[PDB]
C-alpha cells in the first residue's frame, strides 16, 4: 500500500578509526561502548522520493566487544567503513578481518569504505593500498560488493563530506535485493499500524527489562484488529525484525520465541554491563551487577533470557586475558609432539568464543561421561586453551602467527604419545564439528588448508605437507618415504594418527586375515546414504560390512565414528572392526532385517506387544543418544534394525545409520540434514536452528507409522510431493480413524503430544521413554467417554461371543429409569426411557431354546422390566417386589436360574424358563433378613467348577444356598476382633468374590475382609489405604471388586485407583490412577472372540462417564515388564563398563 521509507544502516570499524565522530558530522565522544543506535530523517531534494530515515548503528571497534557484533549484523543495510590514515597503509590491511565477516553475514549489502585524518596524513600511499585490496576483491568470492571509496576531513564541516553523505542517499535508493527496492518498498497497510503500536508501546514499557510476551501482543492486536490475521502475524513480526524495531528470536534453540524485544537498544547494552562489572573471578558478578538485582524483578526475567558460564560460576569470553600467558611445555623435541596446523584466510568473527565453548568439556578418556577424568590444570586466553591432564597428555589449541604470513593459524601441539592421539582424534572432530555447523564460508568449494607437521630428524626444519596429500599417500601405503632417500622413513601415525585411524581402541581393529568377505552383488544386504552392506564372516561369525564408495572423504567415516566406537547400549548397533586399506567398518548382522519389511510385506507378525517394545528400545536408544550430547536427524522405519519377532526377548530393536549425528550442545546445531517426509517442522526450514528435541518429532512419526502398520509410507509413495508437505506442515490425519487400525487411546495421546508444532512442548527423550515404560499402557484396549451428564450405575456385557458385543447401560441421571444401547465397536451411544423410577441393576438371561436373548431391569419402584434383546417390542414386566431391586446375578446350577435380590433381605429365586410369561410368581420366595438389612451382594463360585454353593451378603451378614435352596451358613460379621477398625466394619456389605475364601467389602470401608469358608473367622484384613499411602477423611473406599480366575485380585477404589493385589499371599503388584476420578463397576466380559477384557466404569469428574477397557492379562504384563527393563539394565550397565575399562 503505502511507501515505507524505512531503512537499516550500519557503520563497522576498528578502533580509533572515528565511527561515531563520523555519523556526528553526517547528523548535524570518549568511546563507544556496546552498541549506539540512533534515528536519521534525511530529506532527498532531488525528485519526490520521500524522506529517508535510516536506524544507523555504531558497532563497536574495541576488539573485546566483537564475539557479539556478527548476531546483531544481518541484512537489509548500507554498512560503512572507517579506517584512520594516521597509521598509514597498514591500517587499510588491518579492516581485512571487519571486511570478511560482511560478506560472509551479509552477502547484498553495498559496503563504503570511509577514511579519515586527512589533516596529518597522506593520501598516495592509502591509495596505492586501497586499490590493490578491492582489484583482488572482486577475484576473493569472500569481499563484500565494494561499491564506493573515500576521503573524509575532520569533524569541522568540509566539502568531502557534502560528498560523502550524498554518495550515501544515493546508494541508499540504488539499493536493491530480490530485484526489488528496498527503500519505498510496497508494503500492506497492517504492518505500518503493527510498527505504530510497538512505538507507543515502546515509552511506557519497564526498563529493567523491555519486553513483551506473546499473550501482551496477542491482548494488544486482538482490541485494535488493524486489518490483521491470525497467520499474517508471524509475517508480520518478521518483517519489523528486518526493519530494526521489533527483535524477535524464533530459533527453537534459543528458546525465546514468546518473547518479543521492542527495545533493540536495550540488547546491545546488556553485553556492555556483563564486560564492565584475568585468571580469577569472584561472585561479585552474580549477585551485585547492577542495581535491579532482587527477589522478584529477578525470578521471572532472568528465567527468560541467560546469554558462556556453565554452573560451578562466570566466566565469558570477552573478560579473558588479551596476550598468551607464560607456560613450559614438558617437552620441545621435534619427534616428541605432533602440530596440524590450520592455516585459515581469517579468524570468522566469533569463531573462537564458540572454540572455547565447545572445548569445556571433561570426557576424552571415558566418552558420554562414563568416568568423569580429573579436571586439567586449564589455562584460559582470549585465542587458546590449554587442558592439561598429565605431563605426558595435554593439548594446547591456540591461535599462532607465523613470519611473512598475514594468515591465520589454528596450532595442536599433542603429544606423540597413545594419550596424545587420543586427544588429536577428538580434538580435530569437535573443530570440524564447529565448521561445519557454524561457520560454512571457511569450507566453501578450498579457503581453509590443514598441514600436518612432520620431522625426519630432531633439530632440522620442521616441515609442511598438505593433509589431503598425505591422505592419498596413507590409503596407498602406511609409511612415509623421503624423496630425497629412501633410507629414512617415519610413519603415518606419528604425522596425523587420525588419519589412519590410529586413535581408535585396539579391541576393534580389521584383521585382514580372519575376514572372509565376497564383494559380488549377490551377498547384498541393501543400500545407504554414502554406502553398501554387504555379507561377511569375521571371525567365524556372521557380520554386515558396511562399504564406502569413492565419493566419500574420512571426515564422513569419522562421522560415524564418534558415536559408534564410544557409545554402547543394547539399543544401538556396534562395531567389531574398521579399516580404512579397503574403507570399511564391520557391525552387527540385524537377523530379521530392517523393520521397513516388517511393516509392508509381514503385517502378521506385529502383536500389540511387539509393536510396544519396539517403540520401547528406539526411544531407549535415543534417550542415551541425546544424554551423551549427540543428535541423531535420520530415524525412519529403516534405520531400527530387528533382531529377532519375539515380544519377550532382551534385544528386539536397534537404531542403526548414523550417518549424520552430529555434536548438538547447548547452543545447538544449523544444518538441515535428514531424510524428506520424516523432518521436523523446524528441520524443513533452512532459517533456524533446532536443539535435540527436533528429534522427538522425527520419533514420533515412527511411532505413527508403527501403529498404522506403515499406511502413512505406502501413501506417499504415489506423490512423494504432498509426502514431505503434509509431514513437515503437521496437519496429520487422525489414525486409528481413516487407516483402520485397532485403538490403542494412550499413544494416540502420546503422538499428538510430541508432535506438537511449538518445539517447548515436545517431551523430552528421558520423558518419552518414562511415558512408554508403562505398563498400563500396553492393556488398555479402548476407551469411551460417554455424552455429557450421564449418571449410570450398573452395566452389563451381552455375552453370546458371536452375536455382537454390546453393553446395556442403566442410566440414572434423571428420576426416570433410562436404558442405553452401547455398540463397542462403533461408539453409537442411544438411549430409551422405559421406567417410571432409576433402574438399579441389570442382568442377562438366554435361553438356548428358540435362541432367546431377554434382559432383565430392577427399579427402584419394585417391577421387574423384561425386554429381548433384538426385538424392541417385547416388553412385559413382572409383579412388583415389596421394595427395591438391587441385584439380578443369573447363573444355572442344570435349570438356569435367575436370583432376584430384593432390598429388603428377600430373595425371591424366578425361573428363566418363566420369563416368557407376562407376568408370573416366585417359585420360592427366601427369607435372608428384614426390611432393616438390604440384600445386595449376590456372588457365585468359579473354583472347581462348584456350581453349588452361591455366597452372598444380607446387611452385615454372609448367606449361602444350593440346589436343595436351603441356608447352610449365616455368618455374623458386624463384631470386630480387634476392636479398632470396627468404625470401617459397622457398615452393610456391598460385594463378595470367592476363590478359596471370603472377600468382604463395606460401604465407606478402606478395608477388605479376608474370610475363611471352613473355620468361619476373619483370617486377614487388607488396608487399601495402606497401599495408598505410599503415591499419596481419605478417597480410598472400595466401591466395586472383581477377582480373576487365578493370578490377581482387581480392587477399585471410589477414588478413582484400581489395586492389583497379587493373590498369592499378600503382594501388592501396582497401583494405577490418573485414568479416573471415581470408579463404580468393574466386571470381566468376552468381546468378539477376543476375550480377557475387565469394563472399568468411572466418572471424569459437569460429570463424565468413562467407560475404559482394560485386559486381564494386564497382572501379567506389569511383571513381565519391569522384569524385562531390569535385564536390559544389566545389559546397559555391563556394555558400557567394560568400555571404559
Ligand atoms: C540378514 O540381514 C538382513 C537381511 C535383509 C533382507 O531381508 N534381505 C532380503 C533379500 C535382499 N537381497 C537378496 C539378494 N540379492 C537379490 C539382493 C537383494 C536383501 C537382504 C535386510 C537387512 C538385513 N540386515 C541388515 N543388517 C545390518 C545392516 C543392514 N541390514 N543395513 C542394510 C542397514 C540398513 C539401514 C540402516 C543401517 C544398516 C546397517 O548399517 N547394517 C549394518
Ligand atoms: N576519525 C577521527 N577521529 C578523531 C578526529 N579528531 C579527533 N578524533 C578522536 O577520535 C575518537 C574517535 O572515537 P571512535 O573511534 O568513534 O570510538 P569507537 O567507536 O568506540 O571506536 C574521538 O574520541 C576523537 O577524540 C578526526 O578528525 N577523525
Amino acid at each position: 500500500a503505502v511507501p515505507y521509507n524505512r531503512m537499516k544502516l550500519m557503520i563497522v570499524g576498528n578502533t580509533g578509526s572515528g565511527k561515531t565522530t563520523l555519523l556526528q558530522q553526517l547528523m548535524k565522544q570518549s568511546a563507544t561502548v556496546g552498541i549506539d543506535v540512533k534515528d536519521w530523517p534525511i530529506q532527498i531534494r532531488d525528485k519526490r522520493k520521500r524522506d529517508l530515515v535510516l536506524n544507523v548503528w555504531d558497532f563497536a571497534g574495541r576488539e573485546e566487544f566483537y564475539s557479539t557484533h556478527p548476531h546483531f549484523m544481518t541484512q537489509r543495510a548500507l554498512y560503512l567503513a572507517v579506517y584512520d590514515l594516521s597509521k598509514g597503509q597498514a591500517e587499510v590491511d588491518a579492516m581485512k578481518p571487519w571486511l570478511f565477516n560482511i560478506k560472509a553475514r551479509a552477502s547484498s549489502s553495498p559496503v563504503i569504505l570511509v577514511g579519515t585524518h586527512l589533516d596529518v596524513s597522506d593520501e598516495k600511499q592509502r591509495k596505492a593500498c586501497m586499490s590493490k585490496i578491492t582489484k583482488e576483491l572482486l577475484n576473493k568470492r569472500g569481499f563484500p560488493a565494494i561499491r564506493d571509496y573515500h576521503f573524509v576531513n575532520a569533524t569541522e564541516e568540509s566539502d568531502a563530506l557534502a560528498k560523502l553523505r550524498k554518495t550515501i542517499i544515493n546508494e541508499s535508493l540504488n539499493f536493491k535485493i530480490r530485484d526489488q527496492l528496498v527503500v519505498g518498498q510496497l508494503i500492506p497497510d497492517c504492518y505500518v499500524e503493527l510498527e505504530k503500536i510497538i512505538l507507543s508501546e515502546r515509552k511506557n514499557v519497564p526498563i529493567e527489562f523491555p519486553v513483551i510476551d506473546r499473550k501482551r501482543l496477542l491482548q494488544l492486536v486482538r482490541e485494535n484488529q488493524l486489518q490483521l490475521d491470525e497467520n499474517e502475524l508471524p509475517h508480520a513480526v518478521h518483517f519489523l525484525n528486518e526493519s530494526g524495531v521489533l527483535l524477535h528470536f524464533q530459533d527453537p534453540a534459543l528458546q525465546l520465541s514468546d518473547l518479543y524485544f521492542v527495545e533493540p537498544k536495550w540488547l546491545c547494552k546488556i553485553m556492555a554491563q556483563i564486560l564492565t562489572v584475568k585468571g580469577i573471578i569472584s561472585r561479585r558478578d552474580v549477585e551485585k551487577f547492577l542495581s535491579k538485582k532482587r527477589k522478584f524483578p529477578k525470578n521471572y526475567m532472568t528465567q527468560y533470557f541467560k546469554l558462556i558460564a556453565l554452573p560451578i560460576y562466570l566466566l565469558v569470553p570477552s573478560s579473558l586475558s588479551d596476550h598468551r600467558p607464560v607456560i613450559e611445555l614438558p617437552h620441545c623435541e621435534n619427534s616428541e609432539i605432533i602440530i596440524r596446523l590450520y592455516e585459515m584466510p581469517y579468524f570468522p568473527m566469533g569463531f573462537w568464543s564458540r572454540l572455547i565453548n565447545r572445548l569445556l568439556e571433561i570426557s576424552p578418556y571415558m566418552l558420554s561421561g562414563r568416568e568423569r577424568a580429573l579436571r586439567p590444570n586449564r589455562r584460559y586466553w582470549r585465542q587458546g586453551i590449554y587442558l592439561n591432564w598429565s605431563p605426558e597428555a595435554y593439548c594446547l589449541v591456540g591461535s599462532e602467527v607465523l613470519d611473512n604470513h598475514p594468515e591465520s593459524f589454528l596450532k595442536i601441539t599433542v603429544p606423540s604419545c597413545r594419550k596424545g592421539c587420543i586427544l588429536l582424534g577428538q580434538v580435530v572432530d569437535h573443530i570440524d564439528s564447529l565448521m561445519e555447523e557454524w561457520f560454512p564460508g571457511l569450507l566453501e568449494i578450498t579457503l581453509l588448508k590443514k598441514w600436518a607437521l612432520y620431522s625426519f630428524n630432531d633439530g632440522e626444519e620442521h616441515q609442511k605437507i598438505l593433509l589431503d596429500d598425505l591422505m592419498k599417500k596413507a590409503e596407498e601405503g602406511d609409511l612415509l618415504v623421503n624423496p630425497d632417500q629412501p633410507r629414512l622413513t617415519i610413519p603415518i601415525s606419528q604425522i596425523a594418527p587420525d588419519l589412519i585411524l590410529a586413535d581408535l581402541p585396539r579391541n576393534i581393529m580389521l584383521n585382514n586375515d580372519e575376514l572372509e568377505f565376497e564383494q559380488a552383488p549377490e551377498f547384498l544386504l541393501g543400500d545407504g546414504s554414502f554406502g553398501s552392506v554387504y555379507r561377511a564372516a569375521y571371525e567365524g561369525e556372521e557380520v554386515a560390512v558396511k562399504i564406502f564408495n569413492k565419493h566419500t572423504s574420512l571426515r564422513l567415516l569419522r562421522q560415524e565414528l564418534v558415536v559408534l566406537c564410544h557409545l554402547h547400549h543394547p539399543s544401538l548397533i556396534s562395531l567389531l572392526a574398521a579399516g580404512i586399506r579397503p574403507r570399511m567398518l564391520v557391525m552387527e548382522l540385524a537377523s530379521k532385517g530392517s523393520l521397513d519389511r516388517l511393516l509392508q510385506q509381514d503385517k502378521a507378525s506385529l502383536t500389540r506387544t511387539l509393536q510396544h517394545r519396539i517403540a520401547l528400545h528406539v526411544a531407549d536408544g535415543l534417550r542415551y543418544l541425546h544424554s551423551a550430547m549427540i543428535i541423531y536427524r535420520d530415524l525412519k522405519p529403516h534405520n531400527v534394525l530387528l533382531f529377532t519377532l519375539y515380544p519377550n526377548a532382551a534385544i528386539i530393536a536397534k537404531i542403526a545409520d548414523y550417518g549424520i549425528a552430529q555434536y548438538c550442545c547447548r547452543m545447538g546445531i544449523k544444518t538441515s540434514e535428514g531424510t524428506p517426509g520424516f523432518r521436523a517442522p523446524e528441520v524443513a526450514r533452512g532459517n533456524v536452528i533446532y536443539n535435540q528435541q527436533a528429534d522427538v518429532y522425527s520419533f514420533g512419526l515412527l511411532l505413527y507409522d508403527i501403529l498404522t502398520t506403515g499406511g502413512r509410507i505406502v501413501e506417499g509413495l504415489k506423490f512423494p510431493n504432498e509426502f514431505d508437505e503434509l509431514e513437515i506442515q503437521g496437519k496429520l490425519p487422525d489414525p486409528v480413524k481413516e487407516y483402520g487400525c485397532a485403538p490403542w487411546p494412550m499413544v494416540e495421546k502420546l503422538i499428538k503430544q510430541c508432535l506438537k508444532e511449538n518445539p517447548q512442548e515436545r517431551p523430552t527423550s528421558a520423558q518419552v521413554f518414562d511415558i512408554l515404560n508403562s505398563a498400563e499402557l500396553v492393556c488398555l484396549t479402548r476407551r469411551i467417554l460417554l455424552p455429557k451428564n450421564v449418571i449410570v450405575e450398573c452395566m452389563v456385557a451381552t455375552h453370546h461371543n458371536s452375536r455382537n458385543a454390546s453393553i446395556w447401560l442403566g442410566c440414572g441421571h434423571t428420576d426416570r429409569g433410562q436404558l442405553s444401547f452401547l455398540d463397542l465397536n462403533t461408539e453409537g451411544y442411544t438411549s430409551e426411557e422405559v421406567a417410571d423410577s432409576r433402574i438399579l441393576c441389570l442382568a442377562l438371561v438366554h435361553l438356548p431354546v428358540e435362541k432367546e436373548s431377554w434382559i432383565v431391569s430392577g427399579t427402584q419402584s419394585g417391577t421387574l422390566l423384561v425386554i429381548n434383546t433384538e426385538d424392541g417390542k417385547k416388553r412385559h414386566t413382572l409383579e412388583k417386589m415389596t421394595d427395591s431391586v438391587t441385584c439380578l446375578y443369573c447363573n444355572s446350577f442344570q435349570k438356569n436360574f435367575l436370583l432376584v435380590g430384593t432390598a429388603d433381605g428377600k430373595l425371591a429365586i424366578f425361573e428363566d424358563k418363566t420369563v416368557k410369561l407376562k407376568g408370573a410368581a416366585p417359585l420360592k420366595i427366601l427369607n435372608i433378613g428384614n426390611v432393616s438389612t438390604p440384600l445386595m451382594c449376590l456372588s457365585e463360585s468359579t473354583n472347581s467348577t462348584e456350581r453349588n454353593v452361591m455366597w452372598g451378603g444380607c446387611g452385615t451378614k454372609i448367606f449361602s444356598f444350593s440346589n436343595d435352596f436351603t441356608i447352610q451358613k449365616l455368618i455374623e460379621t458386624r463384631t470386630s476382633q480387634l476392636f479398632s477398625y470396627a468404625a470401617f466394619s459397622d457398615s452393610n456389605i456391598i460385594t463378595v468374590v470367592v476363590d478359596t475364601a471370603l472377600y468382604i467389602a463395606k460401604q465407606n470401608s478402606p478395608v477388605v475382609e479376608v474370610w475363611d469358608k471352613k473355620t468361619e473367622k476373619l483370617c486377614g484384613l487388607i488396608d487399601c489405604v495402606h497401599f495408598l499411602r505410599e503415591v499419596t477423611s481419605y478417597s480410598g473406599r472400595v466401591k466395586t471388586l472383581c477377582l480373576q480366575k487365578n493370578t490377581a485380585l482387581w480392587i477399585g477404589t471410589g477414588g478413582g485407583h484400581i489395586l492389583l493385589l497379587d493373590l498369592s499371599t499378600r503382594r501388592l503388584i501396582r497401583v494405577i490412577y490418573n485414568f479416573c476420578n471415581s470408579v463404580r463397576v468393574m466386571m470381566t466380559a468376552q468381546l468378539g472372540s477376543l476375550k480377557n477384557v475387565m469394563l472399568v466404569l468411572g466418572y471424569n469428574r459437569e460429570i463424565q462417564s468413562c467407560l475404559t477397557v482394560w485386559d486381564i492379562n494386564l497382572p501379567h504384563e506389569v511383571q513381565n515388564l519391569e522384569k524385562h527393563i531390569e535385564v536390559r539394565k544389566e545389559l546397559a550397565e555391563k556394555m558400557r563398563r567394560t568400555s571404559v575399562e
